[PDB]
């Protein structure tokens, strides 16, 4: 297809679910172990063929810490989707990202899209957040979910295109 489409996506969620391995995974198809702390935000872009259009994506990875809670609308105001991610190995981040998802509804674009990951699945032996109570509190909210691993690759393209499919 010859059609070209672009859009703004953000990154929220609780330190250290692994926001950016997952940008870092779908962008340049690695995964660090050791990966440091992310300061105010990151940015990055990936193209992708979906279909007949080429779209490509304008990736805003925030720093998740509290102290960066205040910078946040400038990174989600001006998006047309959000990645909410939590780790499926911590309730209290799941939790977190649920306050980032009424944050996004009351004060985001009113037709933004919105998923949700539940990062670290690969640590499932681990797991905290049962996969079908997410599942229902995403359909709830009109949320896009799906379990990932950025250290598997699990999900990580499939999230992201999912995301480019719902958009106008
Ligand atoms: N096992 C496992 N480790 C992961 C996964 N994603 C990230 N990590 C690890 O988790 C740690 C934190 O990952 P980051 O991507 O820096 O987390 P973040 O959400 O960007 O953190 P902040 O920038 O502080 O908000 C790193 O040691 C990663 O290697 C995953 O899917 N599975
Ligand atoms: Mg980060």
């Amino acid at each position: 297809g010859n059609k070209i489409c672009q859009f703004k996506l953000v990154l929220l969620g609780e330190s250290p679910v692994g926001k950016s391995s997952l940008v870092l995974r779908f962008v340049k198809g690695q995964f660090h172990e050791f990966q440091e702390s992310t300061i105010g935000a990151a940015f990055l872009t990936q193209t992708v063929c979906l279909d007949d259009t080429t779209v490509k994506f304008e990736i805003w990875d925030t720093a998740g810490q509290e102290r960066y809670h205040s910078l946040a609308p400038m990174y989600y105001r001006g998006a047309q989707a959000a990645i909410v991610v939590y780790d499926i190995t911590n309730e209290e981040s799941f939790a977190r990202a649920k306050n980032w998802v009424k944050e996004l509804q009351r004060q985001a674009s009113p037709n933004i899209v919105i998923a949700l990951s539940g990062n670290k699945a690969d640590l499932a032996n681990k797991r905290a957040v049962d996969f079908q109570e997410a599942q229902s509190y995403a359909d709830d909210n009109s949320l896009l979910f799906m379990e990932t691993s950025a250290k598997t690759s699990m999900n990580v393209n499939e999230i992201f295109m999912a995301i480019a499919k719902k958009l106008p």
